């Protein structure tokens, strides 16, 4: 049976089951209590869904990818609803999740290392979920992060910690250019500070290479444009940097785990299985409860359709929507 809704101005109207309480501003979003449950969650009012083709496609897009992640290091889905009884009424969309704590731009006084230890194996616990899935988040920094008060780690969402690959259009890439986004957010953990802070997209290639070293000619073959190339070799030669005396202080595994991380060519780069069996892991690690996920059928990014079938599939899966 259908909820019991009533309405509410705070610009627009919103217009929710009775079952979610005090709702406070943060589409846009609201702090709700949800009275069911009694956890604190946030109602996300998509705006403008189904506007244009284009909307109404990522609309869809966000929908199926939330229904599908189903992990305790990642954002779910907890309900889904919508004001219109039919297809024909069809026009808001409404989606809740966790109400997230702080992220882990809040947190960054040093973190002792076993927390570091706690923060990067839960991310890696979720990344590895989310890649089983064929999905690469691609934009992983400490804003896409949020931890509750027990510092139980969440994957929200999906320039300083973005691949340089990723960064520079480059075909040659893989799921792990996340796992080059952790490196820099355990750096950063560690020691304070931007592992590379830079101002523009050349300065933050330069900052990576004065530490990673230029690319050596095994790497060099992979690359396809001459232009590229004749670029890249006219550089001056930075040698790799040794980590130990960046990272001074830092538990030796660490500093392992980061060498295998940050490097350049993407097809040597550790991925998020092999990390977690890493040793600095070893107090967390677990290999029967590191989940992995269905395969995530994402064929609908090549179709193009009318919008009011997006429409349809969209009011589709909020219909078949299954809670917790």
């Amino acid at each position: 049976e259908r909820p019991t809704f009533y309405r509410q101005e705070l610009k627009t109207i919103w217009e929710v089951p009775e079952r979610y309480q005090n709702l406070s501003p943060v589409g846009s979003v609201c702090a709700a209590f949800d009275t069911k449950t009694g956890l604190r969650v946030a109602v996300k009012k998509l705006s403008r869904p189904f506007q244009s083709i284009i909307h109404a496609k990522r609309t869809y897009r966000e929908l199926r990818l939330l229904k599908h992640m189903k992990h305790e290091n990642v954002i779910g889905l907890l309900d889904v609803f919508t004001p219109a009884r039919s297809l024909e009424e069809f026009n808001d969309v409404y989606l809740v999740t966790h109400l997230m704590g702080a992220d882990l731009n809040n947190i960054v006084q040093k973190l002792t290392d076993d927390h570091v230890q706690f923060l990067i194996y839960q991310i890696l616990r979720g990344l590895k979920y989310i890649h089983s899935a064929d999905i690469i988040h691609r934009d992983l920094k400490p804003s896409n992060l949020a931890v509750n008060e027990d510092c139980e780690l969440k994957i929200l969402d999906f320039r300083w910690y973005r691949a340089p690959e990723i960064m520079l259009n480059w075909m040659h890439y893989n799921q792990t250019v996340d796992i080059w986004s952790v490196g820099c957010i355990m750096a950063e953990l560690l020691t304070g500070r931007t592992l590379f802070p830079g101002t523009d997209h050349i300065d933050q290639l330069k900052l990576i290479l004065r530490l990673v070293g230029t690319p050596g000619a095994e790497l060099l073959k992979k690359i396809s444009s001459e232009s590229a190339r004749n670029y890249i070799q006219s550089l001056t030669q930075m040698p790799k940097m040794n980590f130990a005396n960046v990272f001074i202080g830092a538990n030796p595994l660490a500093v392992d785990l980061l060498e295998k991380m940050l490097v350049l060519d993407s097809d040597k780069r550790i991925t998020a299985a092999q990390a977690l069996a890493h040793a600095y892991f070893a107090q967390y690690h677990d290999p029967d409860d590191e989940p992995v996920a269905d395969p995530y059928d994402q064929s609908f990014e090549s179709r193009d359709l009318l919008i009011d079938e997006w429409k349809s599939l969209t009011y589709d899966e909020v219909i078949s929507f299954v809670p917790p």
